[PDB]
């Protein structure tokens, strides 16, 4: 992701992609007795175990130490999931997309105390990306930034270390910027059309992490620290090779 | 804001700043009687009326009307306070100016239950616009942007009018754009340079946000209601013309 081209970085990332995931509950039994919540953190939970084996994937991601892999995801995992259901659901107006055997609107989320205000805001971004006619290229870069971006100013302290693994960090950053903008250049828009692409999906990123902090107030809203089962995930041997 | 040049519009805006304003306390008498909250309370709540004046100077926001005036200054008066702030303090390593006569380090920040956080995010932001060397002209559009930004996809509903306010809304963000990547093409740097700066500046507000966003979690975490204080403030009559 520095002496890899555009074209390398988006053919990684396309690579990358985690699978698509259905919710578990017997299709044959009524809906009143599904737990929605339940049913969305099931859900929720396996996407996760997907997630950190695509963040490795991630050109840039592994160079950095252990525990700043586990502060960038526990600062972003959120985001993630909520931009990879925006994604999935832009196709599908007025409806949220969270497994292909389930496809929610509004009035489904009124169901959880709170819940429907989240529905609106992922239907809303959903909305955008199509207006926005927002491709898999750019959105494959999006999620990388989010995973780099969410976390790189909560590196608290700065070692030696530290201040390498920003340095290599805003690099990475900077490469993917570089492969946005080629993205759109190849696609034929202007100079000008081109930043100011740029910027229109930039600032999505702002209403991803709005949504991700009003979703960890509702999920909070009410066993193992998160750190520690993201670690215990990402800190794998090589046995299995 | 679409047959006004950039120069144009980056004049309007380090014309419309807010003036910078002292905190209120008796400098006679000892600190530890002062209590902080109260002196940050009293501040932000001064700063407010500034800003709502200096709103209606930025370009494209009066043609608003007065309903998605008040929405997006209720969703963004804490980020704009809080770039303000970072903005203020650059040149000032390691401490927050809220104040003229208060500049304040994080273990001042200690004094007020669970505050530090938040200061240390503060301090984080202005150690990187620091590091960025941040110029006056690009943080006047940076917080134009956040206006205009922050509350456009909480315009819920979409009346022939509020499509419109829209429409109207992503033209002026577009012309910010092309005026911040000529404020950088004027200062030379490359076209390269200029898109991933681009990047590095919009990607520091989804920083922003996230601070805003933990800082309402804080002031909640605890007369009539933000947006009617904020409607009495815009609907302005034109008497004392
Ligand atoms: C939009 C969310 C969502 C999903 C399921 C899949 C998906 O891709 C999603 F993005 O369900 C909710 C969901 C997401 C995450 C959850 O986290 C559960 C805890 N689990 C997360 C990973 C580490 C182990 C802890 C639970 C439900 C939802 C949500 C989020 C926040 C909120 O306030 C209301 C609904
Ligand atoms: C960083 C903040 C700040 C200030 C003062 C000026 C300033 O420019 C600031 F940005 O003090 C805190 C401050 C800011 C806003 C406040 O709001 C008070 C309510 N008032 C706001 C405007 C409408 C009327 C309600 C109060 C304190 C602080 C803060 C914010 C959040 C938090 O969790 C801890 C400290």
């Amino acid at each position: 992701a520095l002496s890899l081209t555009a074209d390398q970085m988006v053919s990684a990332l396309l690579d990358a992609e985690p699978p698509i995931l259905y919710s578990e509950y017997d299709p044959t039994r009524p809906f009143s007795e599904a737990s929605m919540m339940g049913l969305l953190t099931n859900l929720a939970d396996r996407e996760l175990v997907h997630m950190i084996n695509w963040a490795k994937r991630v050109p840039g991601f592994v160079d950095l130490t252990l525990h700043d892999q586990v502060h960038l995801l526990e600062c972003a995992w959120l985001e993630i999931l909520m931009i990879g259901l925006v994604w999935r659901s832009m196709e599908h107006p007025g409806k949220l997309l969270f497994a292909p055997n389930l496809l929610l609107d509004r009035n489904q989320g009124k169901c959880v105390e709170g819940m429907v205000e989240i529905f609106d805001m992922l239907l809303a971004t959903s909305s955008r990306f199509r207006m926005m006619n927002l491709q898999g290229e750019e959105f494959v870069c999006l999620k990388s930034i989010i995973l780099l971006n969410s976390g790189v100013y909560t590196f608290l302290s700065s070692t030696l270390k530290s201040l390498e693994e920003k340095d290599h960090i805003h690099r990475v950053l900077d490469k993917i910027t570089d492969t946005l903008i080629h993205l759109m250049a190849k696609a034929g828009l202007t100079l000008q059309q081109q930043h100011q692409r740029l910027a229109q999906l930039l600032l999505i990123l702002s209403h991803i992490r709005h949504m991700s902090n009003k979703g960890m107030e509702h999920l909070y809203s009410m066993v193992v620290p998160l750190y520690d089962l993201l670690l215990e995930m990402l800190d794998a041997h090589r046995l299995h090779a």
